[PDB]
């Protein structure tokens, strides 16, 4: 694996979660963007891998688990096997990435997407090598109990535009947001 991707939507006050769900009402096109980015493989015959923490797994409505069209991996130190419906379980991000190279997954994974929550993002963003962060900036404060770590501009550059990502401010249900892409190479 030569590259990792993180994807997150975050409020102006750095919130990503409230009470096991999103802090804001459902935004259909923002969800479709999440679906498109995490699902689209560039290699016919391979699927992308999604890596998430345990609470994020359980925040997905049961009827939609595992996330369709993607290999679902859950991180937990306490669990001894994957939650029902999840494809894989690892004790750390490092263990998850090594798994991609073992025989079960060897030629099955295209891109790797980190989909939260807070501690998974923190570790991934510090992982060596090339990383892209797809950050949706929800331009309103929302009451939250789970937060996104601040992006270190010593490491990450905000890319001005990016192929495949809309640049203009979006609006759904009266909530303005914008898609950002950050990158580090090392
Ligand atoms: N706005 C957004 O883009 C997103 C929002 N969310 C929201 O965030 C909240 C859930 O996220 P959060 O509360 O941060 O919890 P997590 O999804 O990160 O789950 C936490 C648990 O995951 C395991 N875990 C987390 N990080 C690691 C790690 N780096 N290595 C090994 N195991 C790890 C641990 O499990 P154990 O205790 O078993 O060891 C930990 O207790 C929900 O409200 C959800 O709706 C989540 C993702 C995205
Ligand atoms: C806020 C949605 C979102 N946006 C971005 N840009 N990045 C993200 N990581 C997320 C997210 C998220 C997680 C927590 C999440 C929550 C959630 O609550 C309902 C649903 C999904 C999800 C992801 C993919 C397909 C799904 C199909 N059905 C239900 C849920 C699906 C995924």
């Amino acid at each position: 694996v030569g590259s990792l991707n993180c994807i997150v939507a975050v409020s102006q006050n750095m919130g990503i979660g409230k009470n096991g769900d999103l802090p804001w009402p459902p935004l259909r096109n923002e969800f479709r963007y999440f679906q498109r980015m995490t699902t689209t493989s560039s290699v016919e015959g391979k699927q992308n891998l999604v890596i998430m923490g345990k609470k994020t797994w359980f925040s997905i409505p049961e009827k939609n688990r595992p996330l369709k069209g993607r290999i679902n991996l859950v991180l937990s130190r306490e669990l001894k096997e994957p939650p029902q419906g999840a494809h894989f379980l690892s004790r750390s991000l490092d263990d998850a990435l090594k798994l991609t190279e073992q025989p079960e997954l060897a030629n099955k994974v295209d891109m790797v997407w980190i989909v939260g929550g807070s501690s998974v993002y923190k570790e991934a963003m510090n992982h060596p090598g090339h990383l892209k962060l797809f950050v949706t900036r929800i331009m309103q404060d929302f009451e939250s109990d789970t937060f996104f770590p601040e992006i270190d501009l010593e490491k990450y550059k905000l890319l001005p535009e990016y192929p495949g990502v809309l640049s203009d401010v979006q609006e759904e249900k009266g909530i303005k947001y914008k898609f950002e892409v950050y990158e580090k190479n090392d």
